[PDB]
């Protein structure tokens, strides 16, 4: 029933994040010229690094506002690959379902936290 324990859950959810290599093109922005069309197909970038400093200046509210920014990473992959079987739209489909396999109980403790609290 720890309210604010989500917060250190994201931290150490996001450091193995970072040391997966199906990471390695969601660390930092898509570099705008290696890609020169992305925000004619992406209307909102993110990628971890931001979601990490997001998270460590103390804005998100709540691990929800964090799971809506990773979704859009994989979000922002699904809409701007040519292909589903591309490389790094393929590397952004394991990394999902490994966030959303651990993010599951950060979510759950959270909402059961708050009910607790509001009781
Ligand atoms: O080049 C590709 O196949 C893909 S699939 C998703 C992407 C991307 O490149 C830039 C980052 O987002």
């Amino acid at each position: 029933y720890d309210i604010q324990a989500w917060k250190k859950q994201c931290e150490e959810l996001l450091n193995l994040i970072f040391q997966c290599e199906d990471s390695e093109p969601f660390r930092q922005p898509v570099d705008l010229l290696e890609y020169p069309d992305y925000r004619d197909i992406i209307d909102t970038p993110m990628d971890f690094a931001t979601v990490r400093e997001t998270l460590e200046a103390g804005n998100y509210e709540s691990p929800m506002e964090l799971c809506k920014d990773v979704r859009l990473i994989f979000s922002n992959s699904k809409a701007y690959t040519p292909s589903k079987r591309s490389r790094i739209y393929s590397m952004s489909l394991r990394l999902s379902a490994f966030f959303e396999e651990h993010i599951s109980s950060v979510l759950s403790d959270y909402k059961s936290a708050l009910r607790f609290h509001k009781r």
